[PDB]
């Protein structure tokens, strides 16, 4: 019964950027309640027409702000004001990347590995970085890992990839546990190749 439920581009956004988040779906709404969850949770309205087959609505998200960083949900309803909200909707997470300096990004043993074969990339920085962030491109969800801290000072987490199927170009973001939503600059994109 959930709307559908999508950002565009990404999940991901730069600070001082903008973000598209669209609710949709088969049955017709007329109404939409776009609802961040948290602290300084938010609810947005917005009276998206369907044009037929599909109803929808394109929320505008940013200049994107550590405050608009969160979980969202999109809920459908037929009524005004005040609505009896349908089934929520998958979640999203938006997160503010390109805020702090990028970790370092490396695999082990090396960027190409036979199929069926295990790689590990490590995510490693010496910046004081509580959590990981493993993206591979194309995806909308990233793996997390608690970054664990070295007697050299280096603070890293070990992302193993499993049997390795198809390649992908790898990046990861660290982040601090009070902010989980908040999140640096990328690494240098690594690229997987599957032999």
């Amino acid at each position: 019964r959930k709307p559908s439920f999508l950002a565009l581009p990404g999940h991901l956004v730069k600070s001082e950027e903008t973000v598209i988040l669209q609710c949709w779906s088969d049955v017709m709404f007329e109404h939409f309640l776009l609802h961040r969850e948290g602290k300084f949770n938010n609810t947005l309205h917005l009276i998206g027409e369907h044009h037929d087959g599909v109803s929808k609505a394109n929320f505008s998200i940013g200049p994107m702000m550590p405050v608009l960083a969160g979980t969202y949900r999109c809920y459908g309803s037929v009524p005004h004001s005040p609505y009896q909200l349908s089934a929520p909707s998958d979640p999203l997470d938006m997160v503010i990347i390109g805020l702090y300096e990028k970790p370092s990004l490396s695999a082990q043993p090396g960027p190409t590995v036979q199929a069926g074969e295990n790689v590990t990339l490590s995510c490693s920085s010496r910046s004081s970085y509580d959590m990981y962030h493993l993206s591979r491109e194309g995806e909308a969800h990233e793996r997390r890992l608690p970054a664990v801290r070295s007697i050299n000072g280096t603070f890293q987490a070990d992302f193993p990839l499993g049997p390795a199927t198809h390649g992908g170009t790898y990046r990861c973001f660290g982040s601090f546990r009070d902010a989980p939503y908040e999140w640096s600059n990328s690494s240098d994109p690594l690229l997987v190749s599957v032999t």
